[PDB]
């Protein structure tokens, strides 16, 4: 639409695009950070709208805004929660680093759109006003770190942990599965003493399971709200039961354990929360890339690799079946662990009262956590669930290796067995042959003596 | 659009909205790699399509493909060029690691759309074939990397040196403006000798003039191109003057100086370049933090900071203006510096003859380059240009200063000087109040004396 | 020298020295860098061996005679008498093979000679037969790794940080009613008081605890009896919980065996989220010195809000110029083990199949970080923050020139009369009273009356 | 002990050491963890020393008598004869004045006894009066920093990277007829020489050289005569290039006074910069190190195409497992540099106004990384590149076991003909030969004729 509408604020009156819901501070955000292409991601958004939508209730329930007001307020936040309003938020993450702008855009849209709602008009002269009304008893200081934390405990909950449980099932089928079947240990790449492949399955298991536990101890610190704090964090021009009645509220709507933050000055001046949350996710990170290196190694063939394990080939050289699951987890995995260090370098830069560095602080945080959240549940689907082993392959490596000798030690000693290892490795025999060839023992002999399954 | 077109592959038969023109095999990938929200950066589509522009042309003169034939591949890719199908790349970058399947979009959609200008249709009765015709002697090994290459090096040319030499100007220009304007120095944040605002920005414009040559070094392993090595390097299947000619051609149609690379085993094999090239970006981004931070300081206020210069306010506390410009810019720089440790992770991890950690590479990397460009002409269009000294301030803060006592040691001494240095420091007095109440000078002697501008 | 072998062959050793062939050969294989293995992981290499001794004793396997002299040799590197006999680089196999073998070879020799015997090939104990019965380096250098990280973050790290936070608790209490101006974005903001401001660090701090001590149970667990790939094979059945057992008794740490064995062989994981707790505490010390030296910045031409003390000597003709050095030395550190975590996170990652081979240089950084934030607290807190002091005549002079506190006059005066006299003040260079007088909306009286800055 | 003094008053030093009042208290003050300046630096740090002395002679500021003692002691510094008298922490001031009076102190006391005096108060040449004499700690450890790097990556890292990259580049000579089965994605894929793959190393190590080159000049650049903020106050017109043209005459390098002192002394940008290329150096290496490793892998149930000396001694009953050590060290140190990276980054950035302070640490992790990175590259070289053999017989067993080569039966036979064959060996576990002859598509004779391997 051309049509423009003329909005304005302190600075003066801006052109608005008419058909959109924003006003005259988000109109001059977009014209003055035009810097690259990634703007808020949905989920903060919708983090923001509940907690708009939190702060109005509360207002009310403390008599400070009208029922009417706070209720329209109110739906207008939910139609944002419902994806009504996506294309109402245009800002770039690169803006000032409190967020204000993107809160004054959520003020901007919920007050033009909560006037509509009362029969009125959108524009200059709107029933509800966005810092007035939607932004009453609030600061953008103390309402985007808020926001912040909603969103990334919400995500984690609701995203990654499922995930995560789910993946560490399916393994552990896997591992149950292959139990009874031995495979060649590798350490250093090289090979090693044999166990199975429900052991060596056993231990991806355990990884995802410690990694679990990790993620939730990590969960309360985020947990916690600075909205009460306002400005520096004390709390000025506030009603003394607010920041504890807007927590409660919060908490009742999304049926998360959010409780207001015992110190608001570390919660103001710090990502501190997010900076240790995301170290638990840069673990899991490794751990995943370690878990996909052993699948695709594993799987490499059909004839020039290892091939112990075939997984499913989702797209359409005969056997050649990329691990393409496996590359982009592992792609991921090292995104992760970038979005550590911007992170760590954001939180470490605070500077008195407030931390200035939250846009991208949040923007690499949420993003760790889609990739991982949709990284596992796509490896699972499309790969975990159908590992399948190659026994044939598996018995004939194992049948190859040196490492069997160990079996005879207890029948013709040490001495002797060496002497076989030796042999073979020397003549690129298998150890049965070269034991034959010395006549150290019969074949029946070797058979019953070396069973790779009292490993 | 509701209404499916039934494609097909390899693999079987599968449902692509009628309206789209990509294939069967970029409908499998969308619905296999559900990961996130980052896709193909448009810069890299647009990379995409002047490659195989270029491959069609070479292939025509060599006789492998239809003037006709050649000609539609050829208009159907300006058209991408054009932006005019923006919409028909809907691939995730957390896909296989080669980009396999970003070529394979770009094959079908150029197949799809070559077919309709042949005055053919799109679907499986086309007359432009994916692989056999768009595909004709590439593959998504060679032609992946050079689509990297070819977006790298036009970015680093087009958008970020133009902006960096920009803002260098302004910085220059300020230089000279404030070359007689002494201020107080300061190291370790403490109060130290004298030097002139002009000086102090000459460091700011030697920073971006030694990062420019910098950059420019890594130029030239960028402009190498990997079309031309095939699947591992070999160049199996492809006419002997194809790596040659195909670099000339987008030399030619692009005005940057592409060269092939001389060896296509470590084009394959590695993403060297771009670690390389993305280490002095690097470089950049700690160098405008530094730029950045000074810029905030020297201009916090306005009461109770050092306040010795004053930026534009661009936004709607009197005199409180937050530094925006300045807080989306140190932002972006840790990005930066996220950025190429995911970026390294991904270029020590190639194995054998193929990097497979490609897609996330260029996501990286493309992003650093469109942040430092955007953010370098943000901050110098609505910062930079409009730096003003507070010469008040400035003077006030030099005459409070007890750093200039050094001006007197050439005239009462050392011993004397050092007295009234400690008197006024222990006092809480200025220079001039001590040495008055000590009787060691007349005023009229002082403000002879002591001359900041002969520091 | 002293003529020592092994399956190569024979090589020369200084006769002076405890070690044998294999680290002879290694001194000579991986001659990179000056890195060695900290004392920290010597010593708990040691307390592994000795562990191991008694639990190989109790259940027959090692005679008394060379259990008791294995000890003995071991407890003589615990007291630091043969720091000198470790003399290779973290560079070395990715197992900690080499260094497993240092300690084999050293506590054989000196063990010989404790039976009477003598160091060299005619040795009475075997550095592998005896020293290395029923182990691997596969499953004691993991073991090594986590007996020197929990007992360095228990011992050395946890109680700085309680001490550190100590000290600033005391300060905020002291200073709880200092009202200084509030600064966002580096611009005059709101006023809190200085003890307000001073509790944020504190709560940083309290925090950062809690997270240390949620890493400490995965750090304990013990790979010891996993042996080569993590199945056992060649070991007593109650052999790993009782030497778990036994660490746990000579150090007084809760250590356990591992619950999964091939967890515990194939990866770096509790060192890597371990590790994630120590970056964020970096962070926030970070955070902490920069707003100290700031704070401190001046003495004319900064904020100057505070003093700290002056360490270093200072030029005569310069007096007030006090560097922040402790500041700059913590900053400095912290910026350290962000680079650390990196390493520790890459070589993490980097596991195949049934090892992880990157071991030393994890360890290498994981104590150093331990290392440099236990003592970068200890160093900052009784050289700097147990000094921090407020320059109240400064703090006043700031809070009395801001235009931040006609925010109080407004409940006294329309909004708009309130900010007119503000408009004047910032327009003319005036104070907040000065333009509020000259401007006749009021008396100095009564807004000296309306503006307490006290009362937020 | 004896006692020494300064501005804050006396304080006893050992007796037996060369250093002052300043590096004691330092001592005390800075007590953090265990890096100190490294021999490199410190070397460097005396030559420093050593040339403003000439200069300052020349320029008739010193006299000859205390120029040349200075010079002297700085000789002895420079011949390994006081390696004990530098004590200091990394972690100290962030412009390295702790170091930089360390150096002062030492090269006064020691220049004294060389004049027939003594060490101590009653010394005859003094630390600041004389041998910090037209400096600042703010342009010397700058300069000492540059003098450092500079020397380190001419001297040991770029001899080092030559001698590989030729190393390598006999190996693909010698191995360029060896046809072996290309992989990608880690799958099978078509054809390459031994000798192309290798080559691939060869260029990557030639990139790599030319990279590091272009980093040189910057780092040439010296902040001596910018003085305490720059403008190079107290200091003869001619002292910043005289001093520089010294430098570049006893170290024989090619040193430049900066152009722009400001930028030289609030920044760290040439070590950024420099820095950039060896992280991107030490990428190149890791991928290196890991094809090696992975090509060796077995003896049985890996790769196993080439085998590298075994340089540890092994097991009598397993002969065959050769770890790559030599690997797992490079590999360890490559993430090393990674991290290293990140920490020099955080400093660099970190500059305020007329000074960066987060030089010690800088300088510790680039002359680290140079340390590694040189080192590394020659044990890898000496004990495993110029071993690389390949084990033919595994090489071909492997070639005419996959199915890749059915593509040069296409131009003897239809695709899906051709195809037919590689579908049956395929799912019967059969070769492309044995399928070819049991589904009769085919002779032997003219099957072996159409499969030539050599032409790709």
């Amino acid at each position: 639409m051309n049509t423009v509408r003329s909005e304005k604020d302190s600075m003066g009156a801006i052109d608005v695009p008419a058909d959109k819901l924003w006003g005259a501070q988000t109109q001059r955000s977009l014209e003055h950070f035009r810097i690259s292409t990634e703007k808020m991601p949905t989920s903060l958004i919708h983090a923001l709208a509940l907690t708009k939508r939190a702060a109005a209730k509360v207002n009310e329930d403390l008599g400070l805004l009208s029922e009417e007001k706070a209720s329209a307020i109110r739906q207008a936040a939910d139609e944002v929660l419902a994806g009504q309003h996506d294309d109402e938020f245009p800002l770039a993450i690169w803006q000032t680093g409190s967020g204000t702008q993107s809160n004054m855009n959520m003020n901007e849209v919920l007050a033009n759109r909560a006037s509509e709602l009362l029969g009125g008009v959108r524009g200059m002269e709107r029933k509800v006003h966005p810092n007035d009304d939607v932004n009453k008893s609030q600061s953008s200081n103390d309402v985007f770190p808020t926001a912040m934390h909603v969103a990334a405990l919400l995500a984690l909950r609701k995203q990654l942990i499922p995930q995560l449980k789910t993946l560490t099932q399916t393994l552990n089928e896997k591992s149950r599965a292959f139990a009874d079947i031995v495979k060649i240990g590798r350490t250093h790449l090289q090979d090693a003493t044999p166990l199975t492949l429900g052991q060596e399955i056993s231990g991806w298991v355990a990884m995802l399971e410690h990694n679990l536990k990790h993620i939730e101890y990590s969960l309360p610190h985020v947990a916690e709200l600075a909205l009460g704090g306002t400005a520096v964090g004390t709390g000025l021009n506030t009603h003394p039961e607010y920041a504890r009645r807007v927590a409660d509220e919060l908490a009742v709507i999304t049926c998360a354990p959010f409780v207001t933050a015992p110190n608001k000055f570390e919660a103001l001046a710090t990502c501190d929360a997010l900076v240790q949350a995301h170290g638990a996710l840069k673990g899991l990170a490794a751990s995943l890339m370690k878990i996909a290196n052993d699948v695709r190694w594993l799987a490499s063939g059909p004839r020039c690799g290892i091939g112990e394990i075939s997984i499913p080939e989702n797209e359409p050289m005969p056997g050649k079946v990329n691990p393409t699951q496996c590359e982009a987890l592992t792609m991921l995995c090292c995104q992760v662990m970038g979005n550590d260090v911007a992170i760590n370098m954001g939180g470490a830069s605070g500077n008195f009262e407030l931390n200035v560095f939250r846009p991208m602080v949040i923007h690499n945080f949420l993003q760790s956590v889609r990739l991982l959240a949709d990284g596992m549940e796509s490896f699972n689907k499309h790969c975990a669930v159908g590992i399948e082993p190659n026994r044939e392959r598996i018995n004939q490596l194992l049948n190859e290796s040196l490492m069997l000798v160990t079996a005879l030690n207890t029948h013709i000693g040490y001495d002797k067995a060496a002497e076989i290892a030796k042999k073979a490795h020397k003549e690129g025999l298998t150890l049965k042959a070269a034991a034959l060839a010395l006549g150290y023992l019969s074949e029946a002999e070797f058979d019953s003596w070396v069973r790779p399954e009292q490993m």
